[PDB]
């Protein structure tokens, strides 16, 4: 029961909790502790063939019960160990004897009463490990401790064959090729189903719509219930004229023939619930350090995953589907993009059967029927969203106690985060206690139903982000939770959050999947990449056009108005005549909707604005949710509603409104908002989030301007490269990039001299990759981007097809005269949302992944001999319009400039290496070009988030990858402050490590007031093996992604980017780019850069601690850089930052101060007075050495106890009167007796005894604290008049 000297403090990877700062009556720390012993040969247990995972894990737990020891030892206010609480060695533990009212009988000196019998489930809970301890805010001496199995600690060390990766390196006997596991072949017209294509309107109803268009008429989409049981009289949305290509079998998604070694969890959710010994459990136990019966347990409650799954929205029983239903399901299935809103093809973690259900087959609705009228009926489903082992144990961590209920918000998922899989916390577990912590109820709710109330007016940061949902919770937010803590009076949840997918929002045309391999993979789930890849050539004019309208123009000569290669240059006007003739004329009824002839088409920003779950000023208003990000692609900190969370009922009740439409007849007129059923309570959960933020309080191009300001941890140089004619250009921002152009000459060339730009001259920097007739005509480009289908002549405006006849027949062209001067991936246009490419959803992911330092780069030429990219004589920043600028314009990460990004990385030039790596992208003009995206060389992952440390009443922060990020201005934002302070890590070994996050050993707030993070550069976990014994071309790493090849036609010498850069079939290009594919593995990139091995050098062991930069009131002030008097906001911010490149400190960017500490770092134990690293360095309470109790023989009992115990103290406050204190406590001469008080805690008139606990005014912290040296026994003593017996 006493302190164990062989157990050292530690910290769990999932929550990084090491100690709980107990405050109040008995201040101290509940530090975790473990057996540091190595020699744990987990391979000693043999995993046989027929033995199942459950039996194997039971054997592993039995084995670890002997070789491992864990406990939660309590420390005094001075950091001195008191007792251990080794749950596996506590003999005859007993629950607390309770009264009828539920109060635990407690006498301060006799302690807690014991019933003598073990708490519930003790046999199956004794072996579990503690990972977290949380105090109650109200009930004294009451604690909860979170218990998990030892497997969840040893998960990574388990044998690979039972802990597999979603991607397989294979033996590579046939050379590496990233497209091998990708289905790529395109669908082809069905020659047996041609006649069921959507019918063009027989005659457009004029209905006084005088405007007349010779163009092709709209297609009819008629759906009506009819009366047939399982079929519809009309099912136009189901028209299915396409089919998969038949080559060596049908090319479609099917787990059986693809995922032979399918990824599957360790334990299904039902098995977690049933097997009590494998799930997390929290036991409420009472602790008293100075009492005889110091500790005793209360209730034991398993965190039942079924009590969580039962609160999933019903829409999540059928993830393959969505409120759109048949039409989008068909579109995705033919495009080889996996269907639904949360698909195991993209998120296999959350499904009991894992990848074995990873396809669109059996989607829960009838599909693929020989008769299209039959398709679209609800049927049996088999693959609902669940909570298997990995997601579950990502969801256990970061407890918080509120009122009579305790919440588990989950952790960052590193407990079970492998290289190619990303478990996260999907919702909030709650345990509610009744009748004063006597009985309890366990339940959980998903984050989706909690975050539905997000609306743009809340956040001060980026707008229109993909964080919205709707009456069907098809948006599945999950968090890698940094932690939950009270920042002052406001409860804060913080960490990283997965937006709705924004990469796959555009769709390819049905014949352009062989030349957009990166995008088709992103949609396929093979490429678990979240950033938006700029591949705009093959996008359909509209993602949401049913396949029944794809073949209306097969040849493409007419540029089918309803379906054509998306390109804004042929966008229709918005004139009243144009819309009246084209769109408004075809009035739609309850049983008829039209695919309008209006040539809808726009770039990435327009695509997202129309077809992403962007936030809106009202909740549940996101009609278009495509998918959910793979990894957390956005920082997120939200102020939660404490009272509402306490008050919500345990069990949720959805209804027909949340269900999907039963059949297409009801789906067609499916409203977005329906009155909730009277007896349902799902809506009540929507308003938990009081506020939220994702980054600095900046919007639009200001955000990208800041992104330029933040530096790259890999080498420290800014992404802008501003501090020095062919000089390097910034990557994100466009200011001083390219040439200024006047937006008043774009599109209609009307009413824009003062609407977009308050300045008198509305000149906008077109950025890199801009198109211009000539320097003399840089402002606006005329219609010379004519789109020819074949080589057959320009797009031919002024044609009868592309003209509209208003009232009277005064025909005119419907296409704009002049167009914006850029469609580059870095193209920004406040004046044309249809042409602009930079978007807030991209900007958030760019901030997160720039902080992480793993932004991919397009590469044409590796460092190999005869394949070298020369910085000099081959890169010309002054000629970004021409191929000499090397801007790919296809495959690049949207919103950034590939050459600038590479220069920052140093892939070419001596920026990162002493000698030029000669790695770069060349826009070849003499032949075809092939390219591939490769990682940054760093292996930080977005889930790398540490402790949530509260700095003060208004600011909080946490470690993020190699950065420490503090949300200075979230609780109480101040105008003009960016509201973020960033502190980079200085250790090169950690920055460039293969698995750096294994080195982070927790963060905490130091007494001096500056947060700090532990670092153990000797704790890095290398990759599982040295590639066995052969060269493994694909080597998995947390940042590794199967970036598919991209092949692009020769770049024009002149007017390179007038049109979209056309690609060609790149399926066979893999074998001709081995020297580039080899750069996919991060080790090879590091070797090229020189960071491959210990060659990084520097500190050899270098164990120490890093501290965030010192901050002041003026820190983070960019009010000068904000605001507008003579420029645009982005340009003035660029000027401001440029003027402060040598003073990044005052803007909140700097290198974290780091100090060396000898020996291993395993964790901290923090108590409100001081913080002990590894629990070393306890003191003797110097400030109260001369305060102690007078022993009994030195006290005259008659002098004191002649008066009664009642009037020796104040019963109304239980305080010993000041005049008598010196009579009992020894003090040095001249000591201020008023600074020390006695807190009576027990008395008995019948025995005239007095139990007293001492307190002392701490000069350091202005709070009364107990004196631990007051007696050999501690700060509590019993005074009686010689009647102790």
């Amino acid at each position: 029961q006493a302190v164990d000297e062989t157990l050292t403090p530690w910290t769990w990877n999932n929550n990084n909790f090491s100690s709980l700062k107990i405050t109040g009556e008995n201040p101290g720390s509940f530090g975790l502790v473990r057996s540091q012993n190595d020699n744990l040969n987990i391979s000693s247990v043999t995993k046989n063939s027929s033995d199942d995972n459950l039996k194997y894990l039971n054997a592993v737990e039995k084995y670890l019960d002997g070789q491992q020891n864990f406990a939660i030892r309590r420390y005094d206010n001075n950091g001195r160990a008191l007792y251990d609480i080794n749950l596996a060695k506590m003999e005859n533990p007993s629950t607390v004897q309770r009264g009828l009212n539920g109060e635990p009988i407690f006498d301060p000196f006799k302690g807690f009463g014991l019933t003598g019998n073990a708490p519930t489930d003790w046999n199956e809970i004794k072996g579990k490990v503690p990972v977290e301890v949380v105090q109650s805010p109200h009930s004294p001496n009451l604690y909860f401790v979170l218990l998990v199995p030892k497997v969840a600690l040893e998960y990574h060390n388990l044998n690979n064959q039972v802990v597999k990766e979603s991607l397989e390196v294979k033996a590579t006997q046939s050379s590496f090729n990233p497209t091998q596991r990708l289905q790529k072949d395109s669908p082809v017209k069905d020659s047996s189903k041609q006649g069921e294509k959507l019918s063009e309107t027989t005659a457009s109803s004029m209905s006084s719509g005088m405007a007349t268009s010779t163009r092709a008429k709209a297609l009819k989409v008629e759906v009506e219930r009819g009366s047939q049981s399982d079929s519809l009289l009309k099912n136009d949305f189901a028209k299915k004229p396409l089919k998969h290509k038949n080559s060596s079998g049908e090319v479609k998604l099917e787990a059986e023939k693809e995922f032979t070694e399918a990824w599957k969890p360790l334990l299904t959710t039902d098995q977690i619930a049933r097997e009590k010994g494998m799930g997390a459990t929290v036991v409420s136990f009472y602790d008293a350090p100075y009492s005889e019966n110091h500790t005793a347990f209360g209730l034991v409650d398993h965190i039942d995953p079924k009590k969580m799954v039962e609160n999933y929205p019903p829409s999540w029983k059928t993830p393959k589907w969505n409120h759109h239903g048949i039409w989008d399901y068909n579109a995705r299935n033919l495009l080889l993009q996996t269907t639904g809103f949360f698909n195991p093809r993209r998120h296999p973690e959350w499904f009991d059967e894992g990848q074995a259900k990873a396809d669109n087959t059996s989607p829960g609705f009838k599909v693929g029927d020989t008769d299209h009228k039959k398709d679209g009926f609800k049927k049996n489903s088999s693959s609902p969203i669940a909570l298997p082992f990995e997601a579950y144990f990502a969801n256990i961590g970061n407890m918080v106690a509120i009122g009579n209920s305790v919440f588990i918000f989950g952790g960052n998922g590193h407990a079970t985060k492998m290289f190619t899989t990303n478990p996260l916390s999907i919702g909030v577990f709650r345990i509610k206690y009744t009748d004063n912590f006597s009985k309890s109820s366990v339940t959980g709710w998903p984050y989706a139903v909690l975050f539905g109330g997000l609306i743009n007016p809340q956040t001060n940061g980026l707008k229109d982000l993909p964080l919205g949902t709707n009456r069907w919770f098809e948006y599945v937010p999950r968090m890698a939770v940094s932690g939950v803590k009270w920042v002052g009076n406001q409860l804060v949840l913080a960490g990283t959050l997965t937006m709705g997918d924004t990469a796959t929002v555009p769709r390819l045309k049905y014949d352009q999947l062989e030349k957009h391999l990166n995008l088709v993979a992103q949609g396929q789930g093979l490429l678990r990449e979240d950033l938006q890849i700029f591949t705009p050539y093959g996008w359909a004019n509209r993602p949401d056009i049913p396949v029944g309208a794809w073949l209306q123009d097969e040849m493409g000569s007419k540029f089918g108005p309803h379906y054509f290669l998306n390109n804004p240059d042929i966008q229709d006007n918005v004139n009243n005549d144009t819309v009246e003739a084209l769109i408004s004329s075809y009035k739609n009824t309850d049983k008829l909707k039209h695919v309008y002839p209006y040539r809808y088409s726009g770039l990435y920003a327009w695509q997202l604005f129309n077809w992403s779950n962007k936030l809106t000023n009202t909740p549940l208003s996101a009609n278009f949710v495509n998918e959910n990000s793979y990894a957390p692609n956005s920082l997120f900190a939200a102020i939660l509603n404490e009272d509402l969370l306490t008050g919500l009922s345990d069990k949720i009740f959805y209804g027909k409104e949340n269900e999907f439409a039963e059949n297409e007849a009801d789906r067609f007129n499916q409203l977005l908002s329906l009155n909730p059923n009277p007896n349902t309570n799902w809506a009540r959960y929507l308003n938990v989030v009081q506020r939220f933020t994702t980054g600095p309080n900046l919007d639009s191009s200001t955000f990208d301007q800041f992104l330029d300001f933040l530096p790259w941890i890999g080498n420290g140089k800014p992404f802008s490269n501003s501090p020095s004619s062919s000089t390097p250009l910034p990557t994100f921002s466009n200011i001083n990039v390219g040439v200024k152009s006047m937006i008043t000459q774009h599109l209609n060339k009307e009413n824009t001299r003062w609407v977009f730009i308050p300045n008198f001259s509305p000149d906008i920097w077109t950025g890199a990759g801009y198109r211009v007739q000539s320097a003399n005509q840089k402002n606006g480009i005329p219609f010379e981007q004519v789109k020819p289908s074949n080589n057959s002549t320009p797009f031919d405006p002024n044609s009868d097809d592309n003209k509209v006849t208003p009232s009277g027949g005064s025909s005119k062209p419907t296409t704009y005269p002049a167009l914006p001067n850029s469609i580059s991936p870095t193209s920004d246009w406040i004046n044309a949302l249809t042409f602009t490419n930079k978007n807030n959803p991209q900007r958030n992911q760019l901030l997160l992944r720039s902080l992480l330092g793993t932004i991919p780069v397009l590469i044409n030429k590796s460092g190999d001999s005869n394949d070298q990219f020369n910085k000099d004589s081959e890169q010309k920043w002054d000629k970004t319009e021409t191929n000499e600028g090397n801007l790919p314009g296809f495959g690049e990460v949207n919103g950034l400039y590939n050459a600038a990004l590479l220069h920052t990385y140093g892939f070419f030039g001596t920026n990162t290496n002493s000698t030029d790596p000669k790695i770069g992208f060349k826009a070849d003009s003499s032949s075809s070009s092939s390219s591939t995206l490769v990682g940054s060389g760093l292996n930080w992952t977005s889930q790398d988030v540490g402790n949530l440390v509260v700095i003060n009443d208004t600011s909080f922060g946490f470690q993020l990858g190699g950065w420490f990020i503090t949300f200075t201005d979230f609780i109480r934002p101040r105008t003009g402050y960016l509201g973020i302070t960033l502190s980079s890590l200085q250790d090169q070994t950690i920055i460039w490590a293969d698995q750096p996050w294994t080195s982070f050993k927790g963060s905490y707030l130091d007494s001096d007031g500056t947060p700090k993070s532990l670092w153990d550069p000797t704790a890095l976990k290398s990759l599982p093996n040295s590639s066995t014994t052969y060269d493994t071309n694909p080597t998995l790493s947390p940042s590794f992604q199967l970036y598919q090849p991209n092949k692009v036609k020769a770049y024009q010498t002149t007017n390179t980017y007038n049109k979209l850069i056309e690609p060609v079939d790149a399926t066979s290009a893999a074998t001709n780019m081995t020297s580039l594919l080899k750069l996919l593995t991060t080790k090879n990139i590091k070797a090229k850069l020189g960071k491959g091995t210990a060659s990084s050098q520097g500190n050899n062991n270098g164990g120490g601690v890093s501290q965030t930069i010192n901050t002041i009131t003026t820190t983070g002030n960019i009010s000068e850089g904000l605001k507008e008097e003579t420029s645009i906001q982005a340009e003035t911010l660029k000027k401001f930052f440029d003027s402060k490149q040598n003073n990044k400190s005052e803007i909140g960017i700097g290198d974290s101060t780091f100090t060396k500490m000898d020996g291993k770092l395993t964790g901290v134990v923090s108590t409100p007075l001081v913080n002990l690293i590894n629990g070393q360095g306890a003191t003797s309470d110097s400030d109260t050495e001369k305060i102690s109790f007078k022993p009994g023989n030195q006290i005259d009992f008659n002098r004191l106890f002649t008066l009664p115990v009642t009037e020796l103290f104040d019963p109304n406050t239980m305080f010993v009167y000041d005049q008598y204190v010196p009579l009992l406590v020894n003090l040095p001469s001249g000591f201020d007796q008023a600074s020390i008080r006695l807190k009576v805690i027990s008395y008995s008139v019948e025995n005239q005894t007095l139990g007293v606990r001492l307190e002392f005014k701490d000069p350091q912290t202005q709070q009364f604290i107990p004196v631990l040296n007051a007696s050999s026994t501690g700060p509590q003593t019993v005074f009686q008049p010689f009647n102790q017996w």
